[PDB]
């Protein structure tokens, strides 16, 4: 079997995407937000707090037929960017694009923390990292990758994501047709549940590429370019104008600035970021200070290959016995 959906960005910066992903008998068919940096599949729901709920599409189980609430099982669970949701369990029919799995558990929220009700585009999240991560108690829970790997083509999905544009997220199979040259496929370690690699290098806009090994993980979740401070340094003193600021907590940048690329090393490979992928527009409405696209990761403890980089690739995430990652310029 295979599946293949369009995933959109939720706003004209990217700042997340969103797939269609129909739930229970009948369908109920609610926006997630792919993350291959989470393990779990959480829905705002018929259960959620009423007013956390503030325009989202919600699962009700009570209206599916092949919903069964899963005795005793409980979730919770907090991201990289402080936010949180926690709730209870149902089994259930889920379909993305074509390919279905059943008996999937769907983590019905009770509660969600103001950041994902202040978001009404984003009707929760479908997780892609390794079930080790899931956060369902007491009895852990597998991804619908997971569930769906045995019946797929091929035991991977791929990550196409676009640049104010929808992209598509396929399972089972590599459009051959959706990238160029070929991909690169580098060495993933599943020890802290995630797609963690080692990238080779970088490049600043037209300068030398530095032969240095980075360790991060690809996080479709997470929607910028996490990198250690001596590589995020050397990329905004290209920027005239550009600084940290702790008050905004970040890199900013002048408006009027056109920015370099970005280039990051897989293998002998090299995937190029265009310089205006690494743009997030005003800090404020009306502010001709500009909020940057690669920031640092010191305060994180790791690096992350978020949107901004995964967007400029076409990327295999393969999960075979031995998972790897693959990229691909597009
Ligand atoms: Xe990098």
């Amino acid at each position: 079997s295979t599946g293949s959906a369009t995933t959109t960005p939720i706003d004209s910066l990217d700042d997340a995407y969103i797939t269609p992903v129909q739930i229970g008998t009948p369908a109920q068919t609610l926006n997630l937000d792919f993350d291959t940096g989470s393990s779990d599949l959480w829905v705002f729901s018929s259960e959620t707090t009423a007013s956390e709920v503030d325009g989202q599409t919600i699962y009700t189980p009570s209206k599916s037929t092949t919903a069964k609430l899963l005795s005793g099982a409980t979730w919770s669970i907090s991201y990289g960017d402080g936010s949180s949701s926690s709730g209870d369990v149902y089994t259930d029919t889920v379909s993305v694009g074509g390919l279905t799995v059943t008996g999937q558990a769907v983590e019905s929220a009770k509660k969600v923390s103001s950041s994902f009700t202040e978001d009404s585009t984003i009707d929760g999240l479908l997780g892609l990292a390794f079930s080790t991560l899931n956060t369902v108690s007491p009895t852990q829970q597998k991804t619908f990758f997971d569930n769906a790997k045995a019946s797929l083509d091929s035991p991977v999905f791929t990550a196409d994501l676009g640049y104010h544009a929808p992209g598509t997220y396929n399972f089972g199979f590599i459009d051959t047709t959706a990238y160029t040259g070929s991909i690169t496929y580098t060495a993933v370690s599943t020890k802290q549940g995630f797609w963690e690699w080692t990238s080779t290098g970088y490049a600043v806009g037209s300068g030398t590429f530095k032969s240095t090994s980075i360790d991060g993980i690809a996080d479709t979740g997470t929607t910028l370019l996490y990198l250690p401070a001596t590589v995020v340094s050397a990329y905004w003193a290209q920027v005239s104008g550009a600084k940290s600021s702790s008050s905004v907590g970040g890199y900013v940048f002048p408006c009027s600035a056109t920015l370099p690329s970005f280039t990051f090393g897989v293998g002998s490979a090299r995937i190029v970021i265009p310089g205006d992928y690494i743009d997030f527009g005003p800090i404020s409405t009306g502010s001709s200070s500009c909020f940057g696209g690669i920031q640092s990761s010191a305060g994180i403890g790791i690096n992350i290959f978020g949107d901004v980089a995964l967007k400029a690739a076409f990327v295999v995430f393969n999960g075979a016995t031995t998972p790897t990652l693959g990229f691909a310029s597009k």
